[PDB]
């Protein structure tokens, strides 16, 4: 069988919390007044929700309303409980209210309003300094939620809201997030394809917070090299091949051998043999102003096959890449 694995940090946060903290199936939702919120416009529809801009008519302030699609009361209560546990943490989107939508017959989560610029256009204008700054802000959110026993499991540009005018960042969509319990096996069908960690792609279920750090590394690579997404697989198998063309196949075999994992035999005809590459080959005249020795070393220390070898969020915040970021 597979060799077990444990997070190297925040390992026992939930076992020493009171049961109510992580036992989300027993959570009792405190419902607000649905008539407080007037929907203004539909902003988007996801796999699991529709998102609206709205007005809170008790203060005439704009809010965002996420009306959940019908899913298991378990998955709904999980997201609600995680948002309440994390509320007020650095750069965590603030759940302001929860109401029963009378049309959908599902909960509608009310969030603080973030005046966001879409990552498609925003990523075209970010400077070297901008990228370091916003990476540091994401790390504050990830260290916070990891320190609170929670992994996000869906870190990607779409879930990082940035109000660039006020340099304000919020990590959103906690609908895939989970509580970390040592030795628990988790669903590997999380995260968007381009941001899935090697652990998901080789079907290793005993993963942890370090999954988020791979995803973050994928975002960093797309930003400093101006190639979004960086690992651009056509499916989940080709996704691992794309990673192995950069990190090399010998270290992939070291990874799966360490955890006594077996690759899907369908890789025998697609994976090939690939050397590990040096990150400088992705540097060119149109991205070099975003690349530094510190950026490449930081990236290299996030994008490890072995989830146990990646920088933690707190370690990442100590990295020289952030020395130039002005600290508040
Ligand atoms: C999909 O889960 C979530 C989504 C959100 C929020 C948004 C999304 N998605 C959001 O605020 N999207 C916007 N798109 N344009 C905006 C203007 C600045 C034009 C008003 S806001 C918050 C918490 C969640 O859990």
């Amino acid at each position: 069988g597979p060799v077990p694995s444990r997070a190297r940090v925040y390992t026992d946060v939930n076992t020493h919390r009171p049961r109510e903290y992580w036992d989300y199936e027993s959570h009792v939702v405190e419902w607000g007044n649905q008539d407080d919120y007037q929907l203004v416009r539909k902003l988007g529809r996801g796999k699991y929700s529709e998102v609206f801009e709205a007005i809170n008519i008790t203060n005439n302030e704009k809010v965002v309303v996420k009306i959940l699609k019908p899913v298991k009361k378990k998955k709904i209560k999980r997201e609600i409980k995680i948002l309440e546990n994390l509320r007020g943490g650095p750069n965590i989107i603030t759940l302001a209210d929860i109401v029963k939508d009378p049309v959908s017959r599902t909960p509608a989560l009310v969030f603080e309003h973030v005046n966001n610029t879409d990552f498609k256009q925003l990523y075209q204008t970010l400077t070297d300094y901008d990228i370091r700054f916003y990476m540091y802000e994401i790390l504050k959110a990830l260290d916070y939620c990891h320190s609170m026993g929670i992994m996000h499991r869906d870190v990607k540009p779409h879930n990082v809201m940035i109000d660039h005018e006020h340099r304000k960042l919020r990590l959103i969509d906690w609908g895939l997030a989970e509580f970390y319990h040592p030795g628990q096996e988790y669903n590997v069908r999380v995260a968007s394809r381009y941001f899935k960690g090697p652990e998901l792609l080789v079907d290793y279920q005993m993963y942890d917070y370090s999954l988020d750090m791979w995803s973050l590394g994928c975002m960093l690579a797309s930003m400093i090299f101006r190639k979004e997404p960086f690992f651009h697989g056509h499916d989940n198998y080709d996704q691992l091949v794309r990673i192995a063309k950069v990190l090399g196949t010998e270290d992939l075999y070291d990874y799966i051998d360490k955890y006594n994992i077996e690759l899907d035999p369908r890789f025998n005809d697609i994976l090939g043999r690939h050397s590990r590459k040096r990150w400088e080959r992705f540097v060119h005249s149109e991205n070099q102003h975003l690349v530094s020795p510190e950026a490449l070393d930081f990236l290299d220390k996030l994008l490890r096959y072995d989830h146990q070898s990646r920088l933690t969020a707190r370690e990442a915040m100590e990295h020289p890449y952030f020395y130039t970021v002005v600290k508040d």
